[PDB]
């Protein structure tokens, strides 16, 4: 198994369905994704050199699907969309020590879009390194120079550009700022409406690389970003939605995309909610 394609005007239903007796059909569904990708193994991420390049011990790429940089290790992957294969670059937050190497990669997989959707520290906890300028004083990253050019900030996400100079490009970093590590955000509605305001960005970014979406692993709202970007496509633009298939897709290409079931559900609800209100 692999996609489970359903026809619009039985989404809700089908839902209902999933979620009768507590969940009962959907904790079955998201289960069967459990072990998709599993054969892969995870060798460079685990060398001795690259040890401390990893947030998390336990959450490491795929050898087959990692982004390589032109030592050559980043804890990254390529990940396909409804329209490419390498649609996507998924990394973890940044470290300290690997925001060099993110930027690198950024310059080098000709990236003009990074979407951000967690917070550096929530609650106190460290998610990811604050891995771009305070402010628009310029700074080194490697041999990379960076300038902030503008931040707008919004109830629920910022939008920074970012000029990069390497060896003239604009980088638009989306940063959603309401997603709780492991949960969901509070609404569909804030969620939709980020992804949409990113896919009309990348729809307009003529040449971009890959775009990159991180969290703190990037893994689970990682993972969730990139489905309900994926879906919200193909509501528009087909009389089916493949959520089962979309999340499956992603496991195959990086360990526990869309990493809680409450996630998974989530995904139903955007969905639903996106065809009561049309
Ligand atoms: C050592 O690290 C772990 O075991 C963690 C987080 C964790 C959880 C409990 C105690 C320590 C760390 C890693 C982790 C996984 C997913 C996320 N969420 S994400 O940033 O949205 O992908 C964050 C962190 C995990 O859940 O792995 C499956």
């Amino acid at each position: 198994k692999t996609s489970c394609p359903i026809k619009i005007n039985q989404f809700e239903g089908h839902f209902m369905k999933l979620q009768a007796d507590s969940n009962y059909l959907l904790s079955k569904e998201y289960e069967e994704l459990k072990d998709v990708g599993r054969n892969q193994s995870c060798d460079i991420a685990l060398l001795p050199e690259n040890r401390g390049k990893n947030r998390y011990n336990n959450i490491l790429p795929y050898d087959a699907t990692r982004v390589k940089l032109s030592s050559d290790y980043i804890n990254a992957s390529y990940i396909p969309g409804n329209n490419f294969r390498r649609e996507y670059i998924v990394t973890q937050g940044p470290l300290p020590g690997t925001k060099d190497d993110f930027w690198k990669m950024v310059w080098e997989q000709n990236v003009h879009n990074i979407v951000m959707v967690t917070q550096c520290v929530e609650k106190g906890r460290v998610k990811c390194d604050h891995y771009w300028p305070a402010d628009q004083d310029s700074l080194y990253y490697g041999d990379l120079i960076l300038q902030m050019l503008s931040e707008s900030v919004l109830p629920e996400w910022t939008i920074r550009e970012f000029k990069i100079c390497g060896e003239h490009r604009l980088i638009r970093h989306f940063h959603y700022t309401v997603w709780p590590d492991h949960g969901v955000p509070e609404t569909t509605q804030s969620l939709i409406q980020f992804v949409r305001t990113v896919r009309d960005y990348i729809n307009r970014s003529p040449g971009a690389g890959p775009t990159v979406v991180h969290c703190s692993a990037g893994v689970g709202r990682t993972g969730t970003f990139i489905a309900l970007d994926r879906i919200l496509q193909q509501l528009d633009s087909k009389d089916s939605v493949d959520i089962y298939g979309a999340v499956h897709d992603l496991r195959l290409h990086r360990v526990h995309m869309v990493q809680t079931e409450c996630q998974y559900v989530y995904l139903h609800q955007c969905v639903r909610d996106v065809l009561r209100a049309r």
